[PDB]
DNA sequence: TGAGGTAGTAGTAT
């Protein structure tokens, strides 16, 4: 009943390894040496490192050669030794375990074949030197390949098209290409760039077992990558297998296969790692090197925080069941009903308004009183099927109608999804973007589910302005699974109209939180800076944060202005300066710390900077020796120095296994345990959803805001539910 | 788009 991680710590030391170093005044030298000598090597700017002497120099003379130990005071040599260890492990895996290097991973034995789709297990490896100790980390994954070549595809009657991505796969070979155009040259005719025919090229390079499969019926396919413009036969190329291109039935089955439980995933990972280390011999490990005791980690268990609605509650769900919201008020809603509901799915405006009435009756028990606007009688029927085909042309005149209100847009899913209409994108970029008008979209699927559940019980006649019937519907929905759908819709409306459903019951150790998230994509790098002003969970402001481009560091001046603005916002809304500010960064802190120090020393505020890593590429679990099963516990921390792994979620077997979060503190103002607890506790502020998110609010809402900003979509401040 | 979880969809040959 002990904790495990997917890491190993070597029993040697970084400076106790005897390595050979060559210095040149150099990729091609290393390639020639690997070709001639069959050894693992590594390179850097002008240095080559090896575990054994290189016999054949291939006509190259280094100035000096040493057999020695590395200097652990130089990042250069530590990185070089890490590369050498990684390459030696890859070399061992390729020779003694039958692995292949595909992309950045090692393909392993095939595990399942589903309708001309092959699933291969894979694994990827990481090497780091942590204070004169060598640590090896490893992650399991999956890969997919077809069975049929392009020659079989052209035989079956299909047509090859430009822009399709294809793969050349053999033993110890793997290459990725894009189809340019099918050529009519044929194998017999000489290829223009090849200076001869494909058959002649292969027979010069060795006929082997490839020319035997060649025949005059095969075709020649051009290939376009970068500028090389390769070209060869259709017998060797295969279409790429990826979840995007796979057929929906294959997508369903393959997704059902690559979603393994904790036990299967961890047992497979450890089985292959033990097989690999039975052949590796440059480093040694314990008989069981996978426990956290062997890795130097400390184990801590966190507890669930309490939340505040009007009294303290153990969980969010119970508080939402039988509580009143932290900050209620009045909400002015509207309706955007398209006649396509009635035309295609036989849903009338009367049923929509009965649904909205049930929403109002649910909301009134939570201290929220929302009323329908009176400007929904002039237009009557305006959102016809032709309206959505001219949304940009017909949207301008509707602004006075929907001014200062929250729009409940009832739009059919086809209009939202179809590329000709693009209802969701245009609706968001107009309402929330140009007019700052919140809106919650509901598709016909939700209303059809509601009607089906009504039909299951006694529908009767839902009279308008009837209390007994709406109370009965509320009671029947109380035990339904559609209840969470209703509650998520209501929470979205609340947050988009300035309602705060709950806060943290207890105050955090820090006084204020600032979250930075840069999500660089294409040629426009938008970002979102937050300020969770409360140590209780409140939000005060947000930032545009879009000048930065190409995902580099934030400019010093803009960062200075943004922290100044955030501090001023705290001072104005609290009438005092905060004692301590904790900064959460999404990714790696690449900003300049001197400006932060100067700015927050001018105001006499202590600060801490914390990095949160969304994808640590590691997995943690508890092994139960009695039953031989791996499990996971929410709120588990592995601690080593100023780095930690946190389990902040509890999924079930049908979806997979929990993803840990990695936390890294780069300052020393506060204890690390307090920082870990704050990160965990800010993840219970999912005021938009009934079920729990994994990241803390400072960066979850930051990534949502940045995503909204890139797409072009104290008053309302979180209109992105 | 009712919402989250996870896991890949991610993050020198011719
Ligand atoms: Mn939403």
């Amino acid at each position: 009943m002990e904790a495990y991680i997917t890491e190993m710590v070597s029993r040697e030391r970084a400076n106790e390894l005897e390595v050979y170093v060559y210095v040149f005044p150099v990729y091609h030298i290393m390639r020639a040496w690997q070709r001639a000598n069959d050894l693992p090597l590594a390179y850097n700017q002008h240095t080559i490192m090896a575990f054994s002497p290189v016999r054949h120099m291939c006509g190259y003379t280094p100035m000096e050669t040493q057999k020695r130990h590395i200097n652990i005071d130089s990042p250069f040599e530590r990185a070089l030794l890490e590369r050498l260890i990684k390459n030696s492990l890859i070399f061992t895996a390729e020779r003694h375990l039958h692995a292949k290097r595909v992309g950045h991973a090692l393909r392993l034995n095939q595990v399942q074949q589903i309708r001309q789709v092959i699933i291969y297990e894979a694994i990827e490896l990481y090497v780091n030197i942590i204070e004169n100790r060598i640590s090896i980390g490893f992650h399991l994954t999956h890969q997919f390949e077809y069975v049929y070549t392009l020659q079989s595809m052209i035989e079956q009657g299909k047509t090859i098209r430009p822009g399709m991505r294809v793969v050349h796969s053999n033993g110890r070979q793997h290459y990725t290409y894009t189809v340019e155009n099918v050529a009519t040259y044929g194998v017999t005719d000489r290829c223009p760039l090849l200076q001869t025919s494909i058959y002649q090229y292969y027979v010069e390079k060795g006929a082997q077992h490839i020319l035997r499969t060649f025949t005059r019926s095969t075709r020649v396919i051009h290939v376009r990558t970068k500028e090389q413009r390769l070209s060869y036969a259709a017998t060797l190329l295969k279409p790429l297998c990826t979840f995007e291109t796979m057929q929906p039935q294959d997508v369903l089955n393959v997704s059902k296969c690559i979603k393994l439980s904790a036990s299967k995933r961890m047992k497979c990972t450890y089985r292959w790692i033990q097989q690999l280390r039975a052949q590796y011999r440059h480093l040694t490990f314990a008989p069981n090197p996978f426990t956290i005791a062997q890795n130097g980690y400390k184990l801590d268990q966190l507890s669930t925080p309490k939340v505040h609605f009007h009294r303290d509650y153990a969980t969010v769900v119970s508080g939402m069941k039988t509580g009143k919201l932290y900050k209620g008020g009045n909400i002015k809603i509207s309706v955007l009903f398209d006649e396509d509901f009635y035309l295609k799915h036989h849903i009338t405006k009367k049923d929509i308004y009965q649904f909205i009435a049930v929403l109002q009756k649910i909301a009134i028990a939570q201290g929220v009183n929302m009323t329908i606007s009176t400007s929904t009688k002039s237009i009557t029927g305006k959102f016809t099927d032709d309206f959505f085909h001219h949304f940009t042309e017909e949207v301008e005149a509707l602004q006075p109608i929907f001014a200062q209100t929250t729009v409940l847009a009832f739009i059919t899913s086809t209009h939202l999804s179809n590329k000709k209409t693009r209802s969701y994108q245009l609706l968001k970029q107009y309402f929330g973007g140009k007019w700052d008008i919140a809106s919650q979209v509901i598709t016909e699927k939700t209303i059809e589910a509601f009607q089906k559940i009504l039909h299951k019980h006694g529908l009767k006649n839902f009279y308008p302005n009837d209390e007994q019937h709406c109370l009965r519907v509320i009671d029947v929905l109380k035990n339904e699974s559609f209840y969470y759908t209703v509650m998520n819709i209501l929470l979205g409306v609340y947050v988009k109209s300035g309602i705060q459903p709950w806060i943290l019951a207890n105050t955090t150790h820090s006084d204020c939180f600032i979250g930075i998230d840069v999500s660089h994509e294409n040629g426009n790098s938008a970002a979102g800076m937050m300020n969770v002003i409360g140590s209780q969970g409140h939000l005060i402001q947000q930032a545009p944060l879009n000048g930065i481009l190409a995902g580099e560091k934030i400019d010093d001046t803009l960062l200075a202005n943004l922290l100044k603005q955030m501090i001023k916002a705290y001072h104005t809304q609290f009438q005092r300066f905060p004692k301590h500010i904790t900064i959460h960064r999404d990714g790696f802190w690449r900003e300049h710390t001197a400006l932060v120090e100067k700015i927050m020393s001018h105001y006499e505020i202590t600060y801490d900077i914390v990095e949160i890593i969304k994808k640590p590429n590691r997995r943690m679990a508890f092994f139960n020796s009695v039953d031989n099963t791996f499990s996971t516990r929410q709120g588990t921390v592995y601690q080593r120095g100023n780095e930690a792994f946190l389990c902040a979620t509890n999924p079930q077997q049908k979806v997979g296994m929990a993803q840990p979060i990695k936390i890294h503190q780069v300052t020393k103002t506060l204890p690390f345990s307090h920082i870990i607890e704050d990160v965990y506790n800010l993840s219970f502020l999912h005021i938009h959803a009934m079920n729990k998110m994994r990241l803390p609010a400072t960066i979850h809402y930051a990534d949502l805001s940045a995503t909204a900003y890139q797409r072009g979509q104290n008053q309302t401040n979180l209109p992105f539910v």
